[PDB]
């Protein structure tokens, strides 16, 4: 056992890529000022009013232009994958793939009974296709921050594109900057750059996405209701969901999006996230035991960090010793299979701790 | 306005039926005792751990026999209904329908395109028809508690059923006596009896259950992953879920679960209820302007009280002055259309508080 001195480690040590850090301030809404809408009803008026308050805050922070809607429902992304699957495609879509996520996605609409066999564009992991298009398809689908490998790619709607571009925000939405007119269906869950919890998701759809939904549920194309995007929007427009939504998630949501929109916005919550990247990439570029996973900056995420290590100093033992120190999740996504560690950098996260995690590893490294 | 004296009133105001009353020093384990957890990854130990302590307590709570397992997932009851038609019927089921939730799931297989046509046994609201069974059928399924009408349902395995018992438990499990070896899938959100959130769905399971959706899974049958039980079941049988759950919804539940154990378990929670039912239907009869819903005593659930309300007595006004007195949550079920109130009485709501919303009640209607 080694015992990291205390005075180098980061007063938080929570490094993980979702769940991510709750902040003590914002947790404790939960018993005080949030405490008398705990346990009442979602379809009377302090909690739609919450849901309102999130909504609308989503909708400043994000710039939405005029008829874009935030949508929201139970389940969390991957509910949203397989509603997007049942409700957004009509016949086709394109998915670009480079990892866990954007890959997974892919899968589940390909599987789908209900749409047609997508055309998938690969890239190793540790890279990303371009943003593109084809004739044949009427939804483009890629993920704005890769959560597996590190990568963050453009929000951009290609050219010859006039398609819907529905884009994983999941680790992305909050911490890296978007151009929201440049998208159609822009889905996150809160338990990343937003700091609240899983089972929760949330969609800014664009007037051609909502009315795409309106059109394929009048092709009777059966949907389960649970996975019911039309369902979905009717409730959201009313400061409802379908079934009943969890409140402490609602709550800590909320709470966060009003944290960053008093500090300044999401121009505030991207310079964040890009000093605190800054202090991660720059040491795994100075130390001769690590290298960034991601060898194009242009790709480097601003919110997870990849940081490879070189043979002869175990990564697996360095997050062992971490955690063992209280300075947890830095573990690669479980499935890569590399010598690595995977940093976290999403608001809520301080830049000043990023540096002090990277002094924590240099004391273990030089101690092994 | 009607300023109903202090003196009177009940501790707490909070007497809906789902979302319902979750008791502070519950909550507050959300910044003490759970804090650390929050923020932190669902695949690593001390988050397993958690759902390890639902599981287990669940399993005590319930006094679960041989080879019967606790499962998990996100989404809610609402949710376990769309995973139930793709994941635990195989040819046809048989539903019990007397309000909305028997109803909807009902409604949910009736459009599912992968089972056949159900067979629909229907009672008024305010009653139920008789568990029952029929030779073509692979699932009988109804409500062990209609939140719509407070109507409770003997859970029993019919004769000649030797078909899967699926129950709807959603606002009864940890309130009404069961046993669970009359069951094969007994399902339930933590919202209502679990004084926590909604957003998760838990369905203990018989060998049975857990042998028909692997079999059914064999078949090839597709399913959209976030509603597979058997992704689910694969899950829960080591601490996790398919996807992120959230952190407070586990934690609040665990809570309540070790609180109801270390009072004396389900036989406790059901003497409790008992007790606030008792309060609640004894002056229902007494009063001459009200009466219960449910005219047969032996439906008249312990945790959901519907009170019907003579012409005269605006039960809609006594529920608007309620509200704004701070006890709320007495509105009937958004659809019925009855001149009524709808009181919850899980085992967090205090019996005397229970007697104190009748006398508010009474001192309120002497006043209209
Ligand atoms: C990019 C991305 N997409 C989808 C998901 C799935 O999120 P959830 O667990 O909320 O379904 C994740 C994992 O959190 C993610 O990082
Ligand atoms: C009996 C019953 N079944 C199903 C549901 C649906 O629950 P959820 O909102 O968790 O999907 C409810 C409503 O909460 C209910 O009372």
């Amino acid at each position: 056992h080694l015992e990291i001195p205390t005075a180098i480690k980061p007063r938080d040590g929570r490094f993980g890529s979702g769940p991510s850090k709750v902040r003590l301030e914002q947790l404790q809404t939960l018993t005080t000022t949030a405490a008398a809408l705990f346990g009442t009803s979602h379809r009377q008026a302090p909690v739609k009013n919450l849901v309102g308050r999130v909504r609308s805050g989503l909708a400043e922070l994000f710039s939405l232009p005029d008829g874009y809607e935030v949508i929201l429902g139970n389940g969390g992304a991957t509910a949203f994958w397989d509603a997007a699957a049942f409700g957004l495609i009509d016949k086709r879509s394109l998915h670009l793939t480079y990892g866990e996520f954007s890959a997974k996605f892919a899968s589940a609409v390909s599987k789908n009974p209900f749409v047609g066999e997508p055309i998938i564009i690969t890239s190793d992991p540790g890279s990303a296709p371009e943003p593109q298009t084809d004739p044949s398809v009427d939804v483009i689908a890629w993920a704005h921050n890769e959560t597996s490998t590190g990568v963050a790619v453009a929000v951009r709607r290609p050219e010859g594109s006039d398609a819907l571009v529905v884009i994983d925000a999941t680790s992305g939405a909050g911490g890296l900057p978007v151009d929201i007119a440049e998208t159609d269906a822009y889905y996150f869950a809160p338990q990343k750059n937003f700091a609240s919890d899983g089972g929760l998701w949330l969609a800014i759809m664009s007037p051609a996405a909502l009315s795409r939904i309106e059109a394929i549920a009048a092709t009777g194309r059966w949907v389960p209701d649970f996975l019911s995007l039309p369902i979905a929007v009717e409730n959201s427009l009313k400061n409802q969901t379908y079934n009943t939504p969890a409140i402490a998630t609602l709550a800590l949501l909320a709470e966060q999006i009003d944290w960053l929109v008093g500090n300044g916005g999401l121009d505030w919550a991207v310079k964040r996230t890009a000093d605190s990247s800054q202090r991660l990439y720059s040491w795994a570029q100075e130390r001769p035991y690590t290298t960034p996973f991601v060898t194009d900056p242009g790709l480097r995420s601003q919110v997870v960090g990849t940081i490879d290590f070189v043979d002869d100093v175990d990564a697996g033992t360095v997050a062992k010793i971490l955690r063992a120190n209280g300075i947890v999740d830095t573990e690669p996504y479980r499935k890569l299979g590399r010598n690595q560690l995977r940093v976290a950098m999403f608001p809520a996260v301080e830049p000043d701790d990023v540096s002090a995690l990277t002094e924590c590893v240099d004391w273990v490294v030089e101690r092994l």
